[PDB]
């Protein structure tokens, strides 16, 4: 009886250890773990990304009118609260006299107003910004950019891909085979800053955001700055990330049928959620937001929409729920600078563009964007432990400890069935 | 006999292959492999990191005295070896006459000295550096910084979290919802550099290190530079790395009860090990090192402590053994620049701060630190092959090749036990 | 009969599920998946990488001759098509009169020419560039650099490791324990740019590429720019990547016996493939390409070799097939800037180097390269699913569902063999 009892106790301990590691692997499985696969796939044809940039000015000074104050000088830091010029201590002569010429406001008939007219006309001409465009050694045109509207205002996009245009591709690396543009930020047309404000942008330069053709730009939250007086080499590395759907990951695996973007991205969910909340509140929308809804005369931006953004970012954080898409494609960047002009390259530019050497020194940048090498990194989340390997590990453990199988369990049911006649 | 012999030879080869792949998986297991899990977890509340910065000057020139030479001009590149001014060829008039006014050294009674008095008084006032502080659009105060002492000297920290203060959080991305500070590096108060030295810092600007509230700053080895004349956008990405303990990884999994830091980090182990070695050697410690031990009058820094650092970094590399902690939180950064001021924003600053336009051109920077997006990357080392999957794979292999189990092995012992009576 | 039939149907369904998940794991196996292992290994001795830099000028102006035009002014943007000066509108006086002095071309005997003589003599002296070299606080020498030839021309390399020199190592982090060099890009010696060109480099500064001693530099496609007037801190992080051979990965696992590089890299395959294609075409090679083949008088570069590069990059993309090597070692970099000189450090430099303060303001940079910390990241592709775990999972599944083994299959063959006598 004793040796059989020892055999039985070893069977009990073996079954208990089997149950322990089996629960270990089950509890491992229902965490749905996932691991990371990195890759560096070289390829010949690479889609050159969409470049987007805003000048740090919202709008030029010479292209506003007494109209454009009289509706819109309230929000845009040009009036007082009682419709007059703010404290203009130590101002330039003609700079103040043109503004005071606009600041009569006497017997003024109003004009039927929109913010989109103002951001169209008072903004920057790209034909007065784009000095020299180059792409793969071929001269590109100012009409090849695309106008968008951001929080900064009228902004531009190269290689947008929209309006049926083919996405531009590169065939070689290096700084010569990229986008090489020469821009003039036009510091003579910046806003008068004799008023005091907490958001008074003392800086000068450009803000550039690199993004795919998929997503709309989000320059306020994603872009990087580029100063004038420097050619800026921007090394780019394409990264094709693939995430996972839930339970494993967090992907909006659907097509993402948003109201205003047929394609889906993380920024599109953001901008459409904030759009939808504002159209819910103030019956009209901001200029950087799409919609069939109208825009508002600018009292309703500082009166209605801005505190809706404040309670939206503060208290209504649950009102926007955005899942990251699966096949995201980002662009790593590496910024480096060289100074421009030289002591030899100055006088040619000054003769060429009819400006002073001071103007060339403090008003021109050269944005230079190119891939470092013709390869894209691939960051995929692989499912670490599928149901098949679960069945393999459980079956291996049950093969080791008890040695039984599902056939053995079913014949155990049949052996109980032959014992079931004794109970009845 | 033949068919049974073939069955036996196939059993032998099957057992040998089983032993081969079993040794393959065992040798795989005792390497303790581990793989990488990347994640991008979005969240609403993010702890804004601790910002720390040193001006590149060690101490202002106007706040030193004939005292401060007479003890301390030896180490601090202001005396000769025989207590006189070094070679001051092509010096400014009053700049040299004030130093020579300090350089009489005639009938000088000494003064009871410390290095901490000198770095307190001769350093930079933060109230004479911090022009405008902003955080989330709310104006922060100069009293909200914290004074620390580094190798560069008196340095400052925003959002330190110490002295029971709550760690500051952000609720939105973009450059407006971050830390926006305007600083004056005060190039008029830099050191006279008419002496020659190999460590003669010809540069000018600020050095900034971003770190968690956990670790003390290590600006000499971790910080990045920021030049004046540029608003510098600093994109930040929080990364929560989780490593593994040994055998798998290299983690000090304990609480790390260091003598001078209750919390544990890699920099704390470094600074306490170097502290402990110096308190072992020179009976007193440097200013950037904590301790209950005193400091030294500056002959003992260039006489005792510096070659202890030299043999410490060179020969005593085994005297400091620092393991990286488990749940490290780093901050990826991306630097971009825009130029400041504009041609419009100059005269307002010059009127505002009572300085020349040259002063604004070459003396002011704007440090701008913000998260790119409200998400933190997660780099975890998962154990690749635990003991449970080991038992599963071994049990699966033994289920395939020989088909036996541990029950079969124990009954093989019992079958030998029934054969054990034949031997005795 | 019924209960046996139910046992048989459960055996059929169990066998079918077994076949399903078995095909799932086989199809998983022949994808050869691989996952990523990240590591951060700290170590004392780190090999300091090879630094390479080109001035953005190809060659100095004062070191060319009427010779050097008369052969070589055609390609090098100094002649017209009919051997005369291009449009020199708004030129400096002596700058144009020296060129016109070279531009007589009257009764000119030619001179036996090479491009390597011209890039040797007309380029930049490193002894007229390297103002102050420092490494680990020890002054390095201008003879410790190494001359190479790139597309930019005569370029230099620190810590090249070639000619039997030991690779330099660092023992401490921080900006003091790295390479600290002070350079003068010499904007007075840049090319006259009164001619118009699409590749007219208006910029000024230096281009620096950090690389291992293994690979030759590829500065046109890999380097980053550094402007003058800034000390540039370059944080470096060593990364030892290990890829996999095919089928798993894409590695040239062999030694890579290229014709001109005994060691193998990705850039070596590129430069030797383009070399081999050009030696196939124009019987002589460019200067940035190695070879026993000669070089060409410069009509054959703009006549033969450049369109061979054009059809090479465009149509002959299949003519170069380069696999990435296994144990690649890259160097992550992080660029930050501080301004140099100060208002105190100017006059010492101007007295020291016999130049104006304007010269110091717009002609000197300080390249500063150092490791952030004494640790290297390790990005290894581990094989995710080897043949051993395949046998374990299949054996576990066959242990679960049918419970059979390979012994059971062989005894099934023997049971068929006992049934094989009934057929014959
Ligand atoms: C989305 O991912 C699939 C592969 O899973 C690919 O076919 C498609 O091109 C991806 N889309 C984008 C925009 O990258
Ligand atoms: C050049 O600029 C000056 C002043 O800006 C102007 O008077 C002149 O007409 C301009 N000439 C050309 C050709 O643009
Ligand atoms: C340390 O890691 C644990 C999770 O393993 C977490 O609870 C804790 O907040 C972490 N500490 C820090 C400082 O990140
Ligand atoms: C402004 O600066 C000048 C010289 O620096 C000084 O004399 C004057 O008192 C200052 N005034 C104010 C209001 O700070
Ligand atoms: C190549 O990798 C092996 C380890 O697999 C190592 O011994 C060798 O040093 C590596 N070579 C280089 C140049 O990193
Ligand atoms: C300094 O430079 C001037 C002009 O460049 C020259 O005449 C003089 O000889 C130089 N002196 C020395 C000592 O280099």
């Amino acid at each position: 009886s004793l040796k059989r009892v020892v055999w039985a106790l070893c069977f009990m301990g073996s079954l208990a250890l089997l149950a322990l590691v089996c629960t270990n692997r089950i509890q491992y499985y229902f965490l749905y773990p996932h691991v990371t696969k990195l890759d560096e796939v070289a390829a010949t044809r690479l889609t050159f990304p969409a470049v987007t940039f805003c000048n740090l000015n919202e709008f030029r000074f010479s292209r506003v009118t007494k109209n454009d104050l009289y509706h819109a000088g309230e929000l845009l830091a040009l009036l007082n609260n009682r419709y007059e010029i703010p404290d203009t201590q130590t101002a330039d002569e003609k700079q103040l006299e043109i503004l005071q010429d606009k600041a009569n406001f006497r017997n003024f008939k109003p004009k039927p107003f929109n913010m989109l007219e103002f951001y169209d006309r008072a903004g920057h001409d790209i034909r007065e910004m784009l000095l020299s465009c180059f792409f793969r050694g071929e001269q590109c045109s100012p009409e090849d950019f695309k106008v968008v509207f951001t929080r900064y205002g009228k902004c531009y996009t190269f290689n947008a891909g929209q309006d049926g245009k083919p996405r531009l591709i590169t065939m070689k690396g290096g700084t010569g085979n990229g986008l090489e543009i020469m821009l003039d930020i036009q510091q003579d047309e910046y806003l008068p800053v004799w008023g005091e404000t907490d958001e008074t942008s003392f800086e000068a330069g450009i803000k550039v955001q690199i993004h795919s053709q998929d997503e709309p730009p989000l320059i306020d939250q994603l872009g990087f700055g580029v100063a004038p007086g420097f050619q800026t080499f921007v090394s780019c590395q394409e990264q094709r990330l693939i995430y996972l759907p839930p339970p494993w990951g967090d992907c909006k695996a659907t097509t993402g049928d948003s109201e205003f973007y047929d394609t889906y991205s993380i920024t599109a969910c953001r901008i459409d959620c904030e759009t939808r909340y504002l159209v819910e509140n103030c019956n009209c929308r901001m200029v950087h937001m799409p919609g069939d809804a109208p825009y508002c005369t600018p009292e309703q931006y500082k009166e209605c929409a801005d505190p809706a953004l404040d309670f939206l970012v503060e208290k209504d954080n649950e009102y926007c729920v955005c899942e990251m898409p699966c096949n995201v494609t980002r662009y790593g960047k590496e910024l480096s600078m060289v100074k421009i002009p030289s002591k030899a390259s100055a006088k040619y530019l000054a003769k060429k563009y009819n400006k002073s050497e001071q103007y060339i020194g403090e008003n021109i940048l050269v944005l230079d964007i190119f891939f470092e090498a013709l390869n894209y990194e691939t960051i995929e989340q692989k499912k670490a432990y599928e149901v098949a390997g679960l069945l393999g590990d459980i079956g291996g453990q049950m093969g080791l400890f008890i040695g039984a199988s599902i056939l053995t369990v079913l014949e155990l049911f049949d052996y109980a069935y032959e014992v079931i006649k004794h109970r009845l």
